[PDB]
C-alpha cells in the first residue's frame, strides 16, 4: 500500500526518501510501485526529444519539453546537452584536443572535485580495441586519462556479485551476494533478479560507497535507476543535481547502463548487432561530457568508466545435463548455467550424500565440460567458500558451456548466444577501467588489476576513509596524480630466536635413521659460517618475512636455504632459497633415500618424529627445500634435517616431487635464476585466513604434527631477465600458487599419466597472489627491497593467470 495520492511538482528526483505511505518522486519509486500519480507527467517529460535544433535557439521556455534550448536554461541548469554547440557555436567535447588537467578547475563553491561513476554492463575488455572506430568519446577518455588494458571481475562473473563488489571492495563470500540467484538456509528464502526479495536489506552485507560517503558527511546522488527511466533522462538528472546549491549538491554520482550486456546475451559478444549498442553507449558518454563542458565542470569532475564483467559465446546445444550422470537427479536442486551449485532438494532426506554425487560427476566422460568440487577445494584465488549461501558442491564450467539439470529445463525455460559467469581468470570475462579527471594521471597506462581494489580508490577520490575491505590500500596509488593514501608496513609481532647447537644426537628418540656416519679444519670454519647465516644474502633476497601474529619460532640457516621454524606447528612457516640459472639438478643418492636426521639446534620436544609417519598408513612426508637441488653432496645432508620435513599424502607427493625436481630448474632457466619461498598452509574453516592451533581438524596419527590443507610457493626473479635473480637492480617479477594438499588426484582427470601431462596444468589452475598467501599464513613478504612500498603492494596483488593474449 501507498497513499499514491500526493504530488511531485518541484520534487522531481528528490534526494532523501519519504516514509510509506507518503507517495515517492525519487529514481527508484517505479521499482517500488510508489511514485505519485503525476510522476510520469512532471518528472518524465519527453516532448521534443533530447537535442537542440537551430530553430529552437532562443525559444520561449516551455515547461513541457524534456530539455530546453531557451536563454535561461544554463542558469535553470536544464539545457539539452548539445545547447551550446547548436545555439552558441561551441564545439563537442570529443572534437577538443586534450590538454593535461594539472589542477582541478572548478566553479566557486565546489569543495572537492565530484566523482561520476559511469558503469556499463557486459562491457568486455577487448571492446576498447575492437569497437574503437565507433566509440570516439570513450576512446578520448581512455587515451587522455588513466587506463588498464583490462580489469579482472570477481567470481562468479555475474552482475549482482560484481556490482556489489565494486560498491564495497568485498569478495562476494563476505558481502553476501554470492550469485544472481541464491538460497539462504537460515532465512529459508531465495533471491532472484526478478521479484521483491532482493529488496530486503538482510541479503546485503559490507558497507557500500554511498553509505560510507553519507556516514562521513559527503552527500551521494542515488546510484540506482529504475529500468524504464531512459538514459538521456538519467544524464539530465545528474546534470541538474550538479546545479544544486553548494549545501544540497551531492559529491558522488552513478550512472548505470544495461547495455551492452542485454544485447550480448542475444547476439553473442561480437555479433553484427553489437555495433549499435556500442555507438549508443558512446553517444550517452558524449552527452555527459558535453553537459559537463556547458557547466564548466569538464576539467573539474573525475569520471570512472568501469564494467562489471565481460561476455562469451554460449549456445543451447553447448549444455551438459546432469541427468546424463546422476540416477537420483530428482533429490537434487541445481542452481544452473555458467556455474553450478547443488544442494539436496529436501533436508528431511538422510539418504542424501555429497560424496557419491561428486564421484558420480568426476571424470565420467572423455571431453566433460564442467568439473565438480567441494567448495573448500575450489582454487583459493576465487575466494568462493566462506558463506552459508554457497552450496557445498560446486561445478566450474568450461568457458562456452552451460550445465543444466535435465533437458526439459532447457526447452521449457535457442534463446541466447552469449553468457557470462565463468572463472574470473577467463579472457572473455575480463572487463574495462578508465579514469579521467584532475585526480587521475594524464595519458597513462597502468597494469591490469582486480575490481575489489576500486572501492579504496573511490574513497581516496572523495577524501573518505574506506570501511575494512579486501582491497590492499595503496596498491593502486600509481593510478592517481595526488590524494594518495600513504601506506605503511605492518609491524612484526613475533621476533625469531636464533638457536645454536644445544642438543646431542642421543637426546633424540624420533625413530629416524640416516646412513651418514662418514667422517680437515679448512672445510670446518666454513660449514659453521653457513649455520651463522654467511650465505643468507644469496638465499634471502628481500628480507625475512614478518610474522604478524604471536607465536614462537626460530630462524635456521643452511648452506642452501634458510627457514623460519615454528615450535608450535612443528614445521617451518616458510623456507627461502635461490636457484640460479646455472644450477644443477642431482638425484637422491640411494643410501640417503630414507634419511631423516635430528636438528641439534632444536629440541626433541619441538620436533616431528619418524614413528608417527610409519604408524600413519595415510600420511607420508616431504621436504620444503628439495634434496634434488643441493649445491653439493655435503650440503645435501641439510635437506634431510627433520626441521625441513612436512606431512604429505602419497598422491600429493607426486605433484610436489615433480614441482621440485623439474619445474624449479625450468623456471630458473627461463627467468634467469629464481628465488623460492615455500611453506605450509592451514585453512580448515576455508575463510581464507590463517588457522590458529585450536582450529586444526587433522594430525598425523598419534602426534601433535598438524596436517596442512595446502602448500604455497612464491617464485620471484628480476623483471629484466638479463639480470640474474640474485643481482637485480630494478623491478621484480613474481608468480605463486597455493596447491590443495589432497589425498587423491581426482581433480586431474589425466593423473594416471606421467606428471609431465598434468601436474603443471593443476598448478596453473591454483595460481595465486602473494597477498592471498599473506592472508593464509599471517606473514608479510618483501620487507627489504630497494623498491617503493606502493610498487611492492602492486607486486603482491599481481596474479599470473596463464591465459593467452
Ligand atoms: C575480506 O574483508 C572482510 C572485511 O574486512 C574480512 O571479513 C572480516 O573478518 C573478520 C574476521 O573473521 C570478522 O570479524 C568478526 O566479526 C564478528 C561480528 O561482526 C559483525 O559486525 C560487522 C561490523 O559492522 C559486520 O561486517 C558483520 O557482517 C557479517 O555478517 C552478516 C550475517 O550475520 C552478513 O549480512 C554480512 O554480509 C557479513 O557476513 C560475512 O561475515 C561473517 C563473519 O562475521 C561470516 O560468518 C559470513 O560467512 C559472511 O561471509 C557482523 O554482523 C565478531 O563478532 C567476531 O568476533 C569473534 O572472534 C574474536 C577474535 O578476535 C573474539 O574477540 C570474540 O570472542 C568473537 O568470538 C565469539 O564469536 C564467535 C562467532 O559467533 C563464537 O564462535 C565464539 O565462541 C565467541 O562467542 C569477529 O571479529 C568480520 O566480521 C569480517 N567482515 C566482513 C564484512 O565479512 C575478510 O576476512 C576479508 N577476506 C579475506 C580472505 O581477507
Ligand atoms: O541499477 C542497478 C544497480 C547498479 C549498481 O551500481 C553499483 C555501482 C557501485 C559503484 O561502482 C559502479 C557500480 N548496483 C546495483 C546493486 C549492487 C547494488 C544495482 N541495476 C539495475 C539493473 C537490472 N539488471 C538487469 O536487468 C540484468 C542485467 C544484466 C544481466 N545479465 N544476466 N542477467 C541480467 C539482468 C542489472 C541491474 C543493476
Ligand atoms: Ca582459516
Ligand atoms: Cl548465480
Ligand atoms: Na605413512
Ligand atoms: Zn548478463
Amino acid at each position: 500500500w501507498t497513499a499514491t495520492s500526493g504530488s511531485c511538482k518541484g520534487r522531481c528526483f528528490e534526494l532523501q526518501e519519504v516514509g510509506p505511505p507518503d507517495c515517492r518522486c525519487d529514481n527508484l519509486c517505479k521499482s517500488y510501485s510508489s511514485c505519485c500519480h503525476d510522476f510520469d507527467e512532471l518528472c518524465l517529460k519527453t516532448a521534443r526529444g533530447w537535442e537542440c535544433t537551430k530553430d529552437r535557439c532562443g525559444e520561449v521556455r516551455n515547461e513541457e519539453n524534456a530539455c530546453h534550448c531557451s536563454e535561461d536554461c544554463l542558469s535553470r541548469g536544464d539545457c539539452c546537452t548539445n545547447y551550446q554547440v547548436v545555439c552558441k557555436g561551441e564545439s563537442h567535447w570529443v572534437d577538443d584536443d586534450c590538454e593535461e588537467i594539472k589542477v582541478p578547475e572548478c566553479p566557486a563553491g565546489f569543495v572537492r572535485p565530484p566523482l561520476i561513476i559511469f558503469s556499463v554492463d557486459g562491457f568486455r575488455a577487448s571492446y576498447m580495441k575492437k569497437g574503437s572506430k565507433v566509440m570516439p568519446n570513450i576512446e578520448k577518455l581512455r587515451s587522455c586519462g588513466t587506463h588498464a588494458p583490462y580489469m579482472r571481475p570477481v567470481y562468479p562473473t555475474k552482475t549482482f556479485p560484481n556490482l556489489y563488489t565494486l560498491a564495497t571492495g568485498l569478495y562476494p563470500e563476505s558481502h553476501g551476494i554470492v550469485g544472481n540467484s541464491m538460497y539462504d538456509p537460515v532465512f529459508d528464502a531465495s533471491f532472484h533478479l526478478r521479484g521483491r526479495e532482493k529488496f530486503n536489506h538482510r541479503w546485503w552485507g559490507g558497507q557500500p560507497l554511498w553509505i560510507t560517503a553519507t556516514k562521513q558527511g559527503v552527500r551521494a546522488g542515488t546510484f540506482f535507476w529504475s529500468v524504464s527511466i531512459p538514459h538521456e533522462r538519467r544524464i539530465l538528472t545528474i546534470l541538474q543535481w550538479l546545479s544544486l546549491p553548494d549545501n544540497e549538491r551531492p559529491s558522488v554520482y552513478a550512472f548505470y547502463s544495461e547495455q551492452p550486456d542485454f544485447s550480448g546475451h542475444k547476439y553473442g559478444p561480437f555479433g553484427p548487432e553489437m555495433t549499435n549498442p556500442l555507438r549508443e553507449i558512446d553517444k550517452t558518454v558524449g552527452q555527459l561530457m558535453d553537459g559537463l563542458k556547458q557547466l564548466r565542470l569538464h576539467r573539474c569532475v573525475n569520471v570512472i568508466f568501469v564494467g562489471d564483467h565481460g561476455m562469451e559465446d554460449v549456445t543451447c546445444d553447448r549444455t551438459e545435463f546432469l541427468s546424463n550422470y546422476l540416477t537420483n537427479v530428482d533429490d537434487i536442486t541445481l542452481v544452473p548455467g555458467t556455474l553450478g551449485r547443488i544442494r539436496a532438494k529436501s533436508i528431511n532426506n538422510s539418504k542424501y550424500d555429497p560424496k557419491t554425487i561428486i564421484a558420480a560427476l568426476t571424470c565420467k566422460k572423455p571431453d566433460q565440460h564442467f568439473k565438480p568440487y567441494m567448495k573448500q577445494h575450489l582454487p583459493k584465488r576465487l575466494h568462493y567458500a566462506n558463506n552459508r549461501r554457497i552450496e557445498d558442491i560446486h561445478l566450474l564450467v568450461d568457458r562456452r558451456w552451460h550445465v543444466a539439470r535435465k533437458p526439459l529445463d532447457v526447452y521449457k525455460k535457442c534463446f541466447f548466444q552469449g553468457d557470462h559467469g565463468f572463472d574470473n581468470k577467463v579472457n572473455s570475462m575480463q572487463t574495462v577501467f578508465v579514469g579521467y579527471g584532475p585526480t587521475f594521471k594524464y595519458r597513462t597506462k597502468v597494469p591490469p588489476f582486480e575490481n575489489i581494489e576500486l572501492y579504496n580508490v573511490m574513497c581516496d577520490l572523495l577524501g573518505l576513509k574506506p570501511a575494512p575491505n579486501n582491497g590492499t590500500h595503496g596498491s593502486l596509488n600509481h593510478l592517481l596524480r595526488t590524494n594518495t593514501f600513504r601506506p605503511t608496513m605492518p609491524d612484526e609481532v613475533s621476533r625469531p630466536n636464533y638457536p645454536g647447537i644445544m642438543y646431542l644426537q642421543s637426546e633424540f628418540d624420533l625413530g629416524c635413521t640416516c646412513d651418514d656416519k662418514v667422517e680437515n679444519k679448512l672445510e670446518e670454519l666454513n660449514k659453521r659460517l653457513h649455520t651463522k647465516g654467511s650465505t643468507k644474502e644469496r638465499h634471502l633476497l628481500y628480507g625475512r618475512p614478518a610474522v604478524l601474529y604471536r607465536t614462537s619460532y626460530d630462524i635456521l640457516y643452511h648452506t642452501d636455504f634458510e627457514s623460519g621454524y615454528s615450535e608450535i606447528f612443528l614445521m617451518p612457516l616458510w623456507t627461502s632459497y635461490t636457484i640460479s640459472k646455472q644450477a644443477e639438478v642431482s638425484s637422491i643418492p640411494e643410501h640417503l633415500t630414507n634419511c631423516v636426521r635430528p636438528d641439534v639446534r632444536v629440541s626433541p620436544g619441538f620436533s616431528q618424529n619418524c614413528l608417527a609417519y610409519k604408524n600413519d598408513k595415510q600420511m607420508s612426508y616431504g621436504f620444503l627445500f628439495p634434496p634434488y637441488l643441493s649445491s653439493s653432496p655435503e650440503a645435501k645432508y641439510d635437506a634431510f634435517l627433520v626441521t625441513n620435513m612436512v606431512p604429505m599424502y602419497p598422491a600429493f607427493k607426486r605433484v610436489w616431487a615433480y614441482f621440485q625436481r623439474v619445474l624449479v630448474k625450468k623456471y630458473a632457466s627461463e627467468r634467469n635464476g629464481v628465488n623460492v619461498i615455500s611453506g605450509p598452509i592451514f585453512d580448515y574453516n576455508y575463510d581464507g585466513l590463517r588457522d590458529t592451533e585450536d582450529e586444526i581438524k587433522q594430525y598425523v596419527e598419534g602426534s601433535s604434527i598438524p596436517v596442512p590443507t595446502h602448500y604455497y610457493s612464491i617464485i620471484t626473479s628480476c623483471l629484466d631477465f638479463t639480470q640474474p635473480a640474485d643481482k637485480c637492480d630494478g623491478p621484480l617479477s613474481v608468480s605463486s600458487f597455493i596447491l590443495p594438499h589432497r589425498p587423491d588426484n581426482d581433480e586431474s582427470c589425466n593423473s594416471s599419466e606421467d606428471e609431465s601431462k598434468w601436474v603443471e596444468e593443476l598448478m596453473k589452475m591454483h595460481t595465486a597472489r602473494v597477498r592471498d598467501i599473506e592472508h593464509l599464513t599471517g606473514l608479510d613478504f618483501y620487507r627489504k627491497t630497494s623498491r617503493s612500498y606502493s610498487e611492492i603492494l602492486t607486486l603482491k596483488t599481481y596474479l599470473h593467470t596463464y591465459e593467452s593474449e
